[PDB]
C-alpha cells in the first residue's frame, strides 16, 4: 500500500480508520488513546471490553465514537507479552488485514514510538513499512507525526534512494 506522511493530530484524521496502538487487554489509557477515549467518548471502551482480550500481534476493530474515522483498529503491540520486533511486526500485518477485511480506502498510523521505546527504531520503522507495503494497493495509508519536521524527514526518507 502507498503510504504518505503528514504532521497532525490522528484523532483528527479523516478518513475510514485509525490504528490505535494497544495493549492486548484492550484498555485505554493516556496518550493517543487518552485522545481517543475523551474525544471518541465512551463507547470506545465500551466496545474494547465487549470485545475482550486478544493476543499479543492480533488486532480488533471498535466503532469510532464522536471521532471523524468509522473505526479504530487497536492494534496489540504488548501487554501479557513484551513489545519485539516480532509482535510489532504481527500488530500492523493485523491491523492491515482488518482494514482489507473491511473493505477500507484510507487508515492511519502513528510512529507507534511510546510504545516500542526499547527497541531499535530503525529496526521498528522497517518491520513497520514493509507490512504496509505488502497490503494492497486497495489501501491508502497515511503516517501521522507530531511535528512538520518529522513528517518530512519520513517524506525525505522515501526519496532515498
Amino acid at each position: 500500500a502507498r503510504i504518505r506522511h503528514v504532521q497532525g493530530d490522528i484523532t483528527e484524521f479523516q478518513g475510514d480508520a485509525i490504528v490505535n496502538a494497544a495493549n492486548n487487554y484492550l484498555k485505554l489509557g493516556a496518550g493517543v488513546a487518552g485522545a481517543i477515549l475523551r474525544k471518541g467518548g465512551p463507547s470506545i471502551q465500551e466496545e474494547c471490553d465487549r470485545i475482550g482480550k486478544i493476543r499479543v500481534g492480533e488486532a480488533a476493530v471498535t466503532g469510532a465514537g464522536n471521532l471523524p474515522v468509522r473505526y479504530v483498529i487497536h492494534a496489540a503491540v504488548l501487554g501479557d507479552e513484551p513489545a519485539s520486533l516480532e509482535t510489532v511486526r504481527k500488530a500492523t500485518k493485523s491491523a492491515l488485514e482488518k482494514a482489507v477485511e473491511l473493505g477500507l480506502k484510507t487508515v492511519a498510523f502513528t510512529s507507534w514510538g511510546a510504545w516500542v521505546g526499547g527497541l531499535p527504531a530503525e529496526a521498528v520503522h522497517r518491520v513497520m513499512f514493509e507490512e504496509i507495503k505488502k497490503a494492497p494497493d486497495t489501501l491508502e495509508v497515511t503516517g501521522v507525526h507530531g511535528t512538520e519536521k518529522s513528517a518530512e524527514a519520513y517524506r525525505r526518507a522515501l526519496l532515498e534512494h
